[PDB]
């Protein structure tokens, strides 16, 4: 449910992410992990990362953050008619990776925090509100696909 206006504010601020996808991605995962330490346990390759410093040095963490936001940008660019891009992600996240809807909320918070921290001037009240609705739409559609597949939404 976003207006055309809100989608344009989302994709305008996503333009900033697109100019450095891996750096934003690495910051999002570090914020996720440092705010909610338990999420780190879903990534078997990152169990030895015992500090923010180790996290910043990890080339695999930065690659995973890049892969994550490149996929999320693909979903945002479809503005809601994103069923095709969303399904495989809910499939893998519900079945292979075992990621609960709650962690999708934590990572939504980390994305907003990263955007606010890196682009304070470009991420004013209207852009923030629209990005919150866009990520809420992503979470709600992920939740609904989880239900369809027989999992908890
Ligand atoms: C904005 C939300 C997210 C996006 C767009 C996203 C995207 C992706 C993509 C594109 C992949 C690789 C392809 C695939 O397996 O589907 C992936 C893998 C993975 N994701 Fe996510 N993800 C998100 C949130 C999460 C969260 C919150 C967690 C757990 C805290 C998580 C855990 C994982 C794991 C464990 C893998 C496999 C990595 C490996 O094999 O080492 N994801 N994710």
């Amino acid at each position: 449910g976003l207006s055309d206006g809100e989608w344009q504010l989302v994709l305008n601020v996503w333009g900033k992410v697109e100019a450095d996808v891996a750096g934003h991605g690495q910051e999002v995962l570090i914020r996720l992990f440092k705010g909610h330490p338990e999420t780190l346990e879903k990534f078997d390759k990152f169990k030895h990362l015992k500090s923010e410093d180790e996290m910043k040095a990890s080339e695999d963490l930065k690659k995973h953050g890049n892969t994550n936001l490149t996929a999320l940008g693909g979903i945002l660019k479809k503005k809601g008619h994103h069923e095709a891009e969303l399904t495989p992600l809910a499939q893998s996240h519900a079945t292979k990776h075992k990621i609960p809807v709650k962690y999708l909320e934590f990572i939504s918070e980390a994305i907003i925090q990263v955007l606010q921290s890196k682009h304070p001037g470009d991420f004013g009240a209207d852009a923030q509100g629209a990005m919150s609705k866009a990520l809420e739409l992503f979470r709600n559609d992920m939740a609904a696909k989880y239900k369809e597949l027989g999992f908890q939404g």
